[PDB]
């Protein structure tokens, strides 16, 4: 989806909804694709949706744990997360 052209325009919340969205399915699979493209796209996370269908460990399987591995990422890896919240 054309929303928000970067992660740094999101907040931790609004890319909740997003995250959510699709964990939810607000849709029909194809609203999750459509999504899925835009986790990874504003994100630049190399996983997109290894995250949410494949998890790990540190993973809560909820919009949580992907929130924190998009702040986590992102500054690991040196990066703006969301929005400072």
């Amino acid at each position: 989806m054309e929303l928000k052209n970067s992660i740094s325009d999101y907040t931790e919340t609004e890319f909740k909804k997003i995250i959510e969205d699709i964990i939810n399915c607000e849709g029909d699979e194809k609203k999750q694709d459509d999504n899925l493209e835009h986790f990874i796209s504003v994100t630049e996370h190399p996983s997109g949706s290894d995250l949410i269908y494949y998890p790990e460990g540190n993973n809560d399987g909820s919009p949580e744990a992907v929130i924190k591995e998009i702040k986590e990422w992102r500054a690991a890896n040196g990066k703006s997360g969301f929005k400072q919240g």
